[PDB]
C-alpha cells in the first residue's frame, strides 16, 4: 500500500501536497533542513486555506536512513537544489518506490520515452548525471501542477487558487500504480487527473509560461501589463514560436495560437509570477532546456538567446543566479 509518504522539504508545492494529505489522515514524513526543519519539527506542518489554519503533526528529520524506504517521495523542489537533494534522498528510495517528481520547466527526466532524442541529458538540469542516477527513471511518476501556493514562514504554507494537478508515467500510458496515486491524492482533496503522455502536457504549461515568467522580473511588471504593451507582447509571441517549433518536433505538438494562451493569462488579473513571488531563480530548467533541446532538435532561438541572456545577468546582479 501507500503507506509511508515522505516529502522532501516543506517548499510552495510540496507542503501544500504533505499538508493536504496529512489533513486526509495519512501519516506523512517531511525531510528538511536548517529552520524549516525546526518549525516542523515544533510546531508541525502548518497549512493556511480558505481564511483557515491547520497545524499537521509530521514526522520531520534530517536524517534519511532513520526514515528508511517508503513508498511515495514527493519531490517538489527548484532545479540547482536537485543535485544536492538525490543523493539525499537515497535512502528514501526502495525497488517499490514512487517518486512523484512534481518541478518547473523541463524535468530531468524528460525524454526517457518512446520517440525523438530518447535518453537525451541535459546539461541545464543534470549535467553530470548525478540526478538520474540518484533517482532512477523506472520509480517516478510525472506531475505538472496546476494550483498555486507559497511559503509564509518556514514549515507554513499559504494556499494561493486551485486543486488542479496533473499525473503521468514517462514512458506513457495507464498503469495500475498512476491509478493508485491518483486516487490517493484524489482521497486528499486534489483534483488529480491522469495523462496518457505527461510530456505533453509539460510541454503546454511551459509554451505559456516560457517568456511570462523572465519577462516579469526582467521589467517587474504583472501579467496583464505584459500583455497589454504590444511591442514585448509580440515578443513572447515570438518566443513562444520558437517553442512551439522545438515542441512540435520532440513529440508535443500544441493546438493552441499563442495569441489565444495570452488572452488566458491577461484575464488572470494583475498578478505576478512564481519568477517574482530571494532564492535562486529557475532559468536552467525554464529557459535554459529549451534552447538546450532547440540546439539538438535543429531549431534556431535567437528570441529565446536574447530572453536568456537578459534574465540571467538581471538575476547575476542580484543573489538569483
Amino acid at each position: 500500500s501507500l503507506t509511508r509518504i515522505c516529502i522532501v522539504g516543506a517548499g510552495a508545492v510540496g507542503g501544500y501536497l504533505g499538508a493536504r494529505l496529512a489533513l486526509a489522515g495519512e501519516a506523512i514524513n517531511v525531510l528538511a533542513r536548517g529552520a524549516t526543519l525546526q518549525a516542523l519539527q515544533t510546531a508541525g506542518l502548518r497549512l493556511t486555506e480558505d481564511g483557515a489554519t491547520h497545524t499537521l503533526p509530521v514526522r520531520a528529520t534530517h536524517d534519511a536512513a532513520a526514515l528508511g524506504e517508503q513508498d511515495v517521495v514527493i519531490v517538489a523542489v527548484k532545479a540547482p537544489a536537485l543535485e544536492s537533494v538525490a543523493a539525499g534522498i537515497a535512502p528514501l528510495i526502495g525497488p517499490g518506490t514512487c517518486v512523484v517528481v512534481a518541478m518547473n520547466g523541463v524535468p530531468w527526466w524528460f525524454f526517457d520515452r518512446p520517440g525523438p532524442l530518447q535518453g537525451q541529458r541535459l546539461q541545464a538540469v543534470d549535467p553530470h548525471g548525478r540526478i538520474a542516477q540518484a533517482i532512477p527513471t523506472r520509480h517516478v511518476l510525472g506531475c505538472v501542477v496546476h494550483l498555486t501556493c507559497a511559503t509564509v514562514s518556514p514549515g507554513h504554507i499559504r494556499h494561493g487558487n486551485g486543486r488542479r494537478l496533473i499525473l503521468g508515467e514517462p514512458a506513457g500510458g495507464a498503469s495500475p500504480r498512476l491509478a493508485s496515486i491518483a486516487a490517493l491524492f484524489g482521497r486528499a482533496g486534489l483534483q488529480a487527473e491522469c495523462s496518457e503522455a505527461i510530456q505533453r502536457d509539460i510541454w503546454f504549461k511551459l509554451w505559456g509560461n516560457m517568456t511570462m515568467n523572465p519577462v516579469s522580473v526582467l521589467t517587474g511588471a504583472t501579467c496583464d501589463r505584459i500583455l497589454d504593451d504590444p511591442l514585448v507582447s509580440a515578443f513572447c509571441l515570438a518566443v513562444m514560436a520558437e517553442a512551439k517549433a522545438i515542441g512540435a518536433r520532440i513529440g508535443c505538438p500544441i493546438e493552441q495560437s499563442g495569441e489565444a494562451r495570452s488572452a488566458v493569462t491577461r484575464q488572470l488579473g494583475a498578478f505576478k509570477t512564481s519568477m517574482l513571488q530571494r532564492g535562486p531563480l529557475e532559468i536552467d530548467a525554464l529557459v535554459a532546456s529549451v534552447r538546450e533541446i532547440g540546439l539538438h532538435v535543429g531549431v534556431p532561438t535567437p528570441q529565446i538567446d536574447t530572453l536568456l541572456g537578459l534574465v540571467r545577468l538581471h538575476a547575476q546582479t542580484r543573489g538569483l543566479y
